[PDB]
DNA sequence: CATTAGA
DNA sequence: TCTAATG
């Protein structure tokens, strides 16, 4: 956790570039299990051999280990830091719908600014797009005082439409979160579960009034099930208008709601904890159910779920509060 | 790990 | 169809 710190954290650097700048999904897999390995080591890794010892690491790992025992720093650390060639894909890599593969490409025909991106808007798709207009926005928290007024807002209207709607902002925002990156909105209704072979218009229609209010501001995907889009709180009386935030919302069979609002409250860890707790308990969690274990190993049979609640007496816990489902 | 765009 | 990108 600090102990082998500079270690994991060198080797992380390392796989990341494999995987982005090279695409070695091998080594780029290889410093990744290392990286695991030795961070858990209860111990300070005081050379490349002890290193050695452990599952995963090798020669080619352990001599790198070494050299950065020794200097506080790593040659090709020093190296793939400078190279423009890399740091052009580090970045391009910000924009909302570049990926790796897509800033390769655009860096070897010479795109490595955003400018360079703007000058050449054509050979972007609509979601780069957009993402390329909206950069400076994109990267910017939400000020939960923001988060209050949007979730206020979206509330309203998915109600208006059809009071039978149940919506819940999910992420951190709910977990107490001072500002959160993007707005979660987990949407189902009575009239569609499991079975019930959807009803599109289901997660259309909220979409629309949304748009048609003026809070969507723009479509980065719509599905079936799952729209991703962008949004703004109407700018008052000017002088200052809100930034663009990224927005998503999407349609649940009402049967699986709590697992999945349980889900993405997250955080990652209460997840985790709340996962492995279930499994003594005789049962399984996932993103959409909870299902009793049987001794033949394994077994199935999705428990009824009323809200957030039932799942916490299931495993027969403590119900935390979203604001404590911080671990 | 699943849902969407795109080509 | 596959393959990219988000979360
Ligand atoms: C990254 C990731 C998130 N999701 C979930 C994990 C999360 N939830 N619980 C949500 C959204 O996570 P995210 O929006 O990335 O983060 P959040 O915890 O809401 O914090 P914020 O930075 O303030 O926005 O989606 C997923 O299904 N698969 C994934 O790979
Ligand atoms: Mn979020
Ligand atoms: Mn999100
Ligand atoms: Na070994
Ligand atoms: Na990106």
């Amino acid at each position: 956790e600090t102990l082998n710190g500079g270690i994991t954290d060198m080797l992380t650097e390392l796989a990341n570039f494999e995987k982005n700048v090279s695409q070695a999904i091998h080594k780029y897999n290889a410093y990744r299990k290392a990286a695991s390995v030795i961070a858990k080591y209860p111990h300070k890794i005081k050379s490349g051999a002890e290193a050695k010892k452990l599952p995963g690491v090798g020669t080619k790992i352990a001599e790198k280990i070494d050299e950065f025992l020794a200097t506080g720093k790593l040659r090709k650390l020093e190296k793939i830091r400078q190279d423009d060639t890399s740091s052009s894909i580090n970045f391009l890599t910000r924009v909302s719908g570049i990926g790796p593969s897509a800033a390769r490409k655009f860096v070897d025909e010479g795109i490595k600014t955003l400018e360079d991106l703007r000058k050449n808007e054509d050979k972007l798709n609509h979601h780069q797009r957009i993402g390329l207009k909206y950069f400076g926005d994109f990267e910017k928290r939400i000020p939960r005082e923001e988060m209050l007024q949007m979730q206020d807002i979206v509330l309203n209207e998915v109600k208006k439409v059809d009071s039978e709607y149940i919506a819940t902002v999910c992420g951190s925002f709910r977990r107490g979160a001072e500002s959160s990156g993007d707005m979660d909105v987990l949407l189902t209704h009575p009239s569609f579960t499991s079975e019930s072979t959807k009803q599109p218009k289901l997660l259309h229609q909220v979409v629309e009034q949304l748009q048609k209010v003026h809070f969507i501001t723009d479509t980065l995907s719509k599905g079936e099930t799952k729209f991703m889009g962008v949004c703004q709180l109407p700018s008052k009386n000017d002088e200052k208008e809100y930034p663009h935030r990224r927005i998503d919302i999407r349609l649940i069979p009402k049967d699986q709601y709590y697992c999945g609002v349980l889900y993405f409250t997250g955080s990652d860890i209460f997840n985790k904890n709340m996962r492995a707790h279930a499994l003594e308990k005789g049962f399984t969690i996932n993103e959409y159910t909870i299902r009793p274990l049987g001794v033949t190993g394994v077994a199935g049979e999705p428990l009824p779920v009323d809200s957030e609640k039932d799942i916490f007496d299931y495993i027969q816990w403590k119900y935390r509060e979203p604001k404590d489902r911080s671990e």
